């Protein structure tokens, strides 16, 4: 794909910003 292969690799990033919390995500 391009640009949205693109987000899943910039979205990697943004998961180790959150202290592994999926409460804070949901």
């Amino acid at each position: 794909g391009r640009f949205k292969r693109f987000r899943k690799k910039f979205k990697k990033l943004f998961k180790k910003l959150s202290p592994v919390i999926p409460l804070l995500h949901l």
